[PDB]
């Protein structure tokens, strides 16, 4: 048993809810929250900007030190950093950004990072301002992630569309 509430069950291991991932993280304090990161860990907008704002910018301070030491992530890659006040850990995962012209085929590689963690709270990778089709992102998630993933979908109309189209 775990502390996630009100999720619709999609598969053996994938669950979904219409929720603000910031508010969900604050309530659950999961072991792992996933950030929809970029390779520079520049958290100004979207989930990255919302998560970072909820940490009072401590996520961005930590991330700038990580980049100064290690250099940028790869598209499809990830790193584990602090979860600050939201979670034990934050898994920063870089899905391809279609609006920057990155290869959508890297989405599967991005989701494979989730398999290193038994349970995660996560957004859909490469959807929203990332420019990929969220229906596609959900299909890649279910076909790639084998660990238990709790997906938070911010947009109510998109949540309803994802559930009603899910195969
Ligand atoms: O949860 C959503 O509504 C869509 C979504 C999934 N991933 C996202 C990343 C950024 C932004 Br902005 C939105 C998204």
């Amino acid at each position: 048993v775990n502390s996630f509430s009100g999720y619709l069950k999609l598969t053996d291991n994938v669950y979904i809810k219409n929720a603000d991932i910031v508010e969900e993280a604050k309530k659950v304090k999961p072991t792992v929250v996933v950030n929809a990161a970029n390779v520079y860990l520049k958290h100004g907008g979207g989930v990255a900007g919302a998560l970072n704002k909820a940490t009072n910018n401590a996520m961005q301070v930590e991330s700038d030190d990580y980049i100064a030491t290690n250099g940028p992530l790869k598209v499809g890659g990830s790193c584990v950093l602090s979860g600050h006040n939201l979670a034990k850990h934050c898994l920063h995962v870089v899905g391809p950004n279609v609006n920057k012209g990155e290869d959508i085929q890297l989405l599967k590689s991005a989701y494979e990072n989730f398999n290193q963690h038994e349970v995660l709270l996560a957004p859909l990778l490469s959807a929203g301002i990332f420019g990929a089709d969220p229906i596609h992102s959900l299909r890649v998630c279910v076909d790639t992630v084998r660990t238990n993933v709790y997906l938070a979908v911010f947009d109510k109309n998109l949540y309803d569309k994802l559930v009603s189209s899910f195969l």
